[PDB]
C-alpha cells in the first residue's frame, strides 16, 4: 500500500507536477471555502462503487455534479450500482474512509477498478484531489491528471452526467 511519498515519487518519474496544501480534515464549511480560495480549479468528489456483477468503479467528478446512481448503469454499461465496500476501497485504492481520490489508482495493481471522469472535471484546470489522505489537497493540471492516468494505463470513460452520455 502506497504512501504519499510513493505517490509523489510516481508523479516525479512521470512529470506530473503538483502543489499540496496540508490541512486538518474538513468538517466546517468555512474551512472548505478557505481551501477553495487558495486552490483554484476543480474541486472533486470521488465515488467508489461496486456494480451488481462485481465490477468496481471509481467516479471522479466536480463536487457539485449530480450523479444519478439509479440510472447511471445504463450510461456506462455496468450492472446496477451500489457504493463499494470499505475493505475493497482499502485493498484497491489504498485509502481510508473519507479519503477517496483518483490518485489512489496507483494502488490498483490487479486493475480491478474502471475509472469514470465527469466531463465537467475533464474541462476543469487545474484539478484537486487528496494525496491518499484527506488531511491535504493536491493540485495538478488537467494535462497532469491525464499524464498520471496514462502512466498507469488507465483509460478514463468520460461521462456527461447532465446528458447522461459517454463522450
Ligand atoms: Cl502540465
Amino acid at each position: 500500500m502506497k504512501t504519499r511519498a510513493d505517490l509523489f515519487a510516481f508523479f516525479d518519474a512521470h512529470g506530473v507536477d503538483h502543489k499540496t496544501l496540508d490541512h486538518p480534515p474538513v468538517f466546517r464549511v468555512e474551512e472548505g471555502l478557505e481551501i477553495k480560495a487558495a486552490m483554484p480549479g476543480g474541486h472533486t468528489k470521488n465515488l467508489f462503487l461496486k456494480d451488481a456483477k462485481g465490477q468496481l468503479w471509481l467516479i471522479s467528478a466536480l463536487g457539485e455534479t449530480t450523479i444519478d446512481l439509479k440510472k447511471l448503469h445504463h450510461v456506462i454499461g455496468s450492472g446496477r450500482l451500489s457504493f463499494g465496500p470499505q475493505e475493497m476501497m482499502l485493498e484497491t485504492l489504498g485509502v481510508t474512509p473519507g479519503s477517496v481520490t483518483a490518485f489512489g489508482l496507483i494502488n490498483d495493481t490487479e486493475k480491478r477498478v474502471r475509472f469514470v471522469l465527469d466531463k465537467a472535471l475533464a474541462d476543469s484546470d487545474p484539478v484537486n484531489f487528496h494525496p491518499l489522505k484527506n488531511d491535504a489537497t493536491t493540485a495538478v493540471s488537467q494535462a497532469g491528471l491525464r499524464r498520471f492516468l496514462a502512466a498507469l494505463g488507465v483509460e478514463p470513460m468520460i461521462v456527461d452526467f447532465a446528458a447522461m452520455e459517454v463522450v
